[PDB]
């Protein structure tokens, strides 16, 4: 099961794994990670990580070209929700707070794994 929002569906099991980890899984499940592309998509994802008490991943990152956040497309962001302050090691990925803002961390951290169908 998970939320959904229009055709989009996401999902966890509660995994808590680095960047590369958690793209894995969910390219091995035949999706991606959360790409949250509007309100209504990003708060499906917050409830999520209210409900497992864990920041999560989103999927974009910077590693192209600094400070330019991309999906798994390459495409720039259509839509964003830093944190005050943010983006403030380098710190190349993306997590998801419990109040819905998005924070850059380094790749390496072990979060909370949303994927996105
Ligand atoms: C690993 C991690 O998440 N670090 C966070 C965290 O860093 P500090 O070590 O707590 O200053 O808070 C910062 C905001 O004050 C944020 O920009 C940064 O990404
Ligand atoms: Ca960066
Ligand atoms: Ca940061």
């Amino acid at each position: 099961d998970g939320q959904a929002v229009g055709e989009k569906i996401f999902k966890t099991a509660g995994a808590v794994k680095s960047y590369s980890d958690a793209e894995q899984l969910c390219r091995e499940a035949k999706g991606q990670l959360a790409s949250p592309r509007s309100s209504a998509e990003n708060e499906a994802v917050t409830q999520m990580v209210r409900a497992q008490e864990k920041n999560a991943y989103l999927s974009m990152n910077d590693i192209s070209t600094e400070g330019r956040f991309t999906y798994p497309t390459g495409e720039i962001l259509v839509y964003s929700n830093w944190a005050d302050g943010e983006p403030n090691q380098p710190e190349n990925c993306v997590e998801i707070f419990p109040d819905g803002k998005w924070n850059d961390v380094p790749c390496s951290k072990q979060l909370l794994v949303i994927c996105e169908f």
